[PDB]
């Protein structure tokens, strides 16, 4: 049915929705991240990343290794599913995947990896 969804990120460090659920119907699904701040991308980067929450916490960890330059996210990460691109106030970005890499049962999360945002920025993604 609907396959869309506008994830957007603040100066609060917080997503304005903390579950998505994608329609099994999809066959692909997009959402739309934007950046309703003020702060540049390097003091408040937001992005969104999808992966299971069995890897939600190294995804993180690693995504803090890498730094500003790498999107804070650790290259060839076969542990995210999909992710946008860290982003700046005033900045937008959406990321397209396919809805079959995803499974019924398993339960998905998805976050910011940008350091110490993602206590206050994750949620769950629910396929059904
Ligand atoms: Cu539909
Ligand atoms: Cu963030």
């Amino acid at each position: 049915a609907e396959c869309s969804v506008d994830i957007q990120g603040n100066d609060q460090m917080q997503f304005n929705t903390n579950a998505i659920t994608v329609d099994k119907s999809c066959k692909q699904f997009t959402v739309n991240l934007s950046h309703p701040g003020n702060l540049p991308k390097n003091v408040m980067g937001h992005n969104w990343v999808l992966s299971t929450a069995a890897d939600m916490q190294g995804v993180v960890t690693d995504g803090m290794a890498s730094g500003l330059d790498k999107d804070y996210l650790k290259p060839d990460d076969s542990r995210v599913i999909a992710h946008t691109k860290l982003i700046g106030s005033g900045e937008k970005d959406s990321v397209t995947f396919d809805v079959s890499k995803l499974k019924e049962g398993e339960q998905y999360m998805f976050f910011d990896t940008f350091p110490g945002h993602s206590a206050l920025m994750k949620g769950t993604l629910t396929l059904k």
